[PDB]
């Protein structure tokens, strides 16, 4: 099946935690202003644009915002807008409608609540692309491909630490929330350790169906850059997927990556079972 729309071929009752989903880390720095250029080496993370990773099979992103609702990496301007990145995700989604993004919205400046009420206006806009629940409802299970066709699954990411609230629906939920498990250790560890964090957070996830899994290929260092960390692990972790799927073994979550190539993305898509 064509990567393009590869969730559709997936069966309406499968839980969205027992699937093996390839994602993009900071997802849009693969352009930016003059400080990007200057200190790309360190701060780009892709080369794909937004629209080309969709079409190549990745399923979950990874969004940062400031208040004036422009994309940053920090202190960078990525020469993006939420508007402009809701529209891509949304244009998608209405041409493959089969297909379901999971989406992390990041605060990249923690220490206000105008954030939460200035992306609103823009939400509330696309909120037929949005998986949302009744507020009065604590549950936090993780949906089906059923109650996702076509929408979008919010991770939000904020100085409130609780789930978009827009009127009475519930956007989404949050990120760091009790139903999801998540590897970040990107604090310049070295990639035989990296690796397994890895491995051991892919191992877990294969064995549980009630939680979502984020498990973060990506990493950083004073010594090493996003591209040298994942020329030597998407390979390693390419492999092993494989290995995986040989014995029989599917649902390893959500793999985030920095710079995954068409081949990695297409491996991570066959574990799934069709």
């Amino acid at each position: 099946v064509t990567t393009k729309q590869w969730m559709s071929a997936l069966p309406d009752t499968t839980n969205l935690a027992a699937l093996s989903i390839p994602g993009t880390h900071d997802t849009m720095s693969y352009n930016g202003d003059i400080t990007w250029t200057l200190t790309k080496p360190l701060a780009q993370t892709q080369t794909m644009s937004l629209y080309q990773q969709l079409e190549a099979g990745i399923r979950y992103i990874d969004i940062r915002a400031k208040d004036n609702l422009n994309i940053y990496h920090g202190p960078i301007f990525l020469n993006a807008s939420l508007s402009g990145v809701l529209e891509t995700i949304t244009q998608f989604l209405k041409k493959n409608p089969k297909e379901t993004i999971i989406m992390r919205l990041k605060d990249e400046q923690n220490s206000n609540d105008s954030f939460d009420y200035r992306i609103q206006p823009l939400i509330n806009i696309y909120k037929d692309y949005f998986y949302t629940t009744p507020r009065t409802d604590t549950s936090n299970k993780i949906p089906t491909l059923k109650d996702v066709r076509g929408k979008i699954l919010l991770l939000s990411e904020n100085h409130t630490k609780k789930p978009l609230v827009i009127n009475s629906r519930k956007f989404g939920m949050q990120f760091g929330a009790p139903n999801q498990v998540i590897q970040d250790d990107y604090n310049g560890p070295s990639v035989k350790t990296k690796f397994k964090e890895i491995v051991q957070t892919a191992y877990q996830a294969s064995k549980a169906d009630n939680k979502l899994f984020l498990n973060h290929i990506s990493a950083t260092s004073l010594t090493f850059t996003p591209r040298q960390y994942a020329a030597a692990l998407n390979n390693k972790v390419e492999q092993f997927v494989l290995n995986l799927t040989s014995e029989k073994v599917r649902g390893l979550g959500i793999l985030i990556m920095d710079f995954p190539e068409k081949q990695t993305i297409k491996n991570i898509i066959k574990n799934n079972k069709f």
